[PDB]
């Protein structure tokens, strides 16, 4: 399997990871001396080794989950690291569950979670896809890279009505062009730490490109993390337009690009953190009266399964399930807990 340069490497990892006792992430957690011998020297087809999983949670000790996919095949060769970590990070997704098959559900039905604009500044619905046929970053070519490139400029370029727009390849980008993606908050830049550990960034900016289109309402990332990561956005509160434009979108990518699934784990990503739905429904809203306690706050919004993160008493909360519920439920969760969680801000 593995070649013995890198169980050689992988047996180092293990020791850093005994070493830090004061690590706290899923790898370390479920990366068993059992576990760990089992599988350390084995290798997918495409030749994906245990180092090419844990290599990021080896190097960043402070990962909180510190695993990758680096091909859909590293999930069952690997699974008895993988299930834990999954089971564990994705809270109620049991043993004995599957993830549904897709199902956006009536997309129209969603409403404006705050039509009077008090409270919600933005309202986006993100989710990821890899591209069938293609593996995850580290397995891929300098080729693979650029024809799915060339693929996805070429679909999204043909888009028209509401996602007509303009497809921009990072390579050889100008300053100019630069300056006026980052304006629009549109511009990814190079992988952190945690991608790079993960060899995540090999070629960068080979074959890496955004799209959106005019409205400024719809923006892709292409080969960021995930092969494609896919966003609508509006300002104000509207899930309802928000979750529609998304849903069309990818099902018109999808007539032209078929995406990479699984029976059990729902839409294949690169970090298991994304699998399931992939679905990152998130509002940017000032509630600055239940911030007034930021622990209050996370303790409330984890009640209505919402997670804060950052995004001036503004923050990003979205949905916190994604695997075990369908896409539907899970814009519908971040719906109801908004609706919630604004009821108490004004009632506090
Ligand atoms: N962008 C992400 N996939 N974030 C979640 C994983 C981040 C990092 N690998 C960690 O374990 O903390």
């Amino acid at each position: 399997m593995a070649d013995a340069a890198v169980i050689e490497k992988l047996e180092a990892g293990f020791k850093k990871l005994e070493a830090a006792t004061d690590c706290k992430s899923l790898l370390k957690k479920y990366l068993t001396k059992e576990v760990f011998d089992k599988l350390k020297d084995k290798r997918t087809s495409l030749g994906a080794t245990l180092l090419d999983v844990i290599q990021s949670g080896v190097e960043n000790l402070d990962s909180g989950v510190g695993i990758y996919a680096p091909d859909a095949e590293a999930y069952t060769l690997f699974a008895p690291l993988f299930d834990p970590i999954i089971e564990d990070y994705h809270v109620g997704f049991k043993q004995t569950d599957k993830h549904p098959n897709k199902d956006f559900g009536d997309v129209n039905s969603f409403v404006n979670v705050d039509p009077e604009g008090k409270f919600v500044i933005s309202t986006r619905v993100r989710c990821g896809r890899s591209m069938q046929g293609y593996p995850f970053n580290p397995c891929l070519t300098e080729s693979q890279y650029k024809e799915m490139e060339a693929k996805v400029s070429s679909t999204l370029s043909s888009l028209e009505g509401e996602l007509k727009g303009t497809y921009y390849p990072l390579t050889g980008m100008s300053k100019e062009v630069q300056q006026k993606l980052i304006d629009d908050h549109f511009l990814f830049k190079e992988g952190d730490r945690f991608l790079q550990a993960a060899n995540a960034c090999r070629y960068w900016p080979a074959g890496r490109g955004i799209y959106h289109n005019d409205n400024k309402t719809f923006l892709v990332w292409v080969n960021e993390e995930d092969h494609l990561r896919i966003i609508s956005m509006q300002m104000g509160g509207d899930l309802g337009q928000v979750f529609r434009r998304l849903t069309s979108a990818v099902n018109e990518i999808e007539k032209r690009i078929p995406f990479s699934h699984h029976d059990r784990l729902g839409f294949l990503t690169f970090c298991p953190t994304n699998l399931g739905t992939t679905v990152r429904a998130s509002v940017h809203i000032k509630l600055p009266k239940l911030a007034a306690n930021e622990e209050k706050l996370e303790e409330v919004a984890g009640k209505y399964n919402l997670q804060v993160r950052g995004t001036g008493g503004i923050y990003d909360i979205s949905n916190k399930r994604r695997m075990g519920l369908t896409e539907f439920q899970a814009v519908k969760e971040m719906e109801d807990g908004i609706l919630e969680l604004i009821k108490i801000e004004k009632e506090m």
